[PDB]
């Protein structure tokens, strides 16, 4: 099955996802000389003051921080968006050095790591239905860098030594994601899809422009996770990330000047 390495990796997906080869894969560059700004983008709304995190989840590909998602709780709204979108987890992407992880890139950059938010649209009832529509799903991207600890994430590091391998989840109750927020909400957005199998063209993209924060020991502990199984031969969950997809016919709009 798919995943991160020589033989399953990025390169491989085409094979059981064609979709991988399609018109608006995610993630991309974002050329900042670009990126029009578009007067006509609101302000995003982010809305987590009632979120209600219950779980870590190491699913073999990173780690899923989920949310209650059964009613309308921590939503998504504004910015490039027509109507309501629900969180239903975050995750991160992250390299073996400082030097690459994230799957978006800024004029090439690349972050040590992208954090990213899910929300599905609310007109579609259920994240299965939505991830089968053009505007089914927002993702919230935000990148990271390496220096001044994130004090929010600190939670979510600390229990990741008891989700050491795939298919180990752990109670995760009352997680803030409001603590992994940048002071801004500037952003950049465009058309894409997942950025892991299926690789569905269902997501409109929005990333931050400016990054957070976490310190090298944080991303470190996120290094010490692992792709495989309990007992199994070990393989440090790294690199798990998808380098930027063709453009093609798409335009990248900034919400700010
Ligand atoms: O389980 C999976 O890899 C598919 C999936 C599910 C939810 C979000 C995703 N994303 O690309 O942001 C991908
Ligand atoms: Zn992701």
């Amino acid at each position: 099955h798919w995943g991160y390495g020589k033989h399953n990796g990025p390169e491989h997906w085409h094979k059981d996802f064609p979709i991988a080869k399609g018109e608006r894969q995610s993630p991309v560059d974002i050329d900042t000389h670009t990126a029009k700004y578009d007067p006509s983008l609101k302000p995003l709304s982010v809305s987590y003051d009632q979120a209600t995190s219950l779980r870590i989840l190491n699913n073999g590909h990173a780690f899923n921080v989920e949310f209650d998602d059964s009613q309308d709780k921590a939503v998504l709204k504004g910015g490039p968006l027509d109507g309501t979108y629900r969180l239903i987890q975050f995750h991160f992407h992250w390299g073996s050095l400082d030097g690459q992880g994230s799957e978006h890139t800024v004029d090439k950059k690349k972050y040590a790591a992208e954090l990213h938010l899910v929300h599905w649209n609310t007109k579609y009832g259920d994240f299965g239905k939505a991830v089968q529509q053009p505007d089914g799903l927002a993702v919230l991207g935000i990148f990271l860098k390496v220096g001044s600890a994130k004090p929010g994430l600190q939670k979510v590091v600390d229990v990741l030594d008891s989700i050491k391998t795939k298919g180990k989840s752990a109670d995760f109750t009352n997680f803030d994601p409001r603590g992994l927020l940048p002071e801004s909400l500037d952003y950049w957005t465009y058309p894409g899809s997942l950025t892991t199998p299926p690789l569905l063209e269902c997501v409109t993209w929005i990333v931050l422009k400016e990054p957070i924060s976490v310190s090298s020991e944080q991303v470190l502990k996120f290094r010490k996770l692992n792709f495989n199984g309990e007992g199994e031969p070990e393989e440090l969950m790294v690199d798990n990330w998808r380098p930027a997809q063709p453009l093609k016919n798409r335009q990248i709009k900034a919400s700010f000047k």
